[PDB]
């Protein structure tokens, strides 16, 4: 059904993961 949408707005969130690292990593 809608499973294949694992988590689609992580997927593109974590694209400019380069700022990201302030709230993940």
């Amino acid at each position: 059904g809608w499973g294949s949408f694992f988590k689609k707005a992580a997927h593109v969130g974590k694209h400019v993961g380069k700022a990201a690292l302030t709230h993940y990593l």
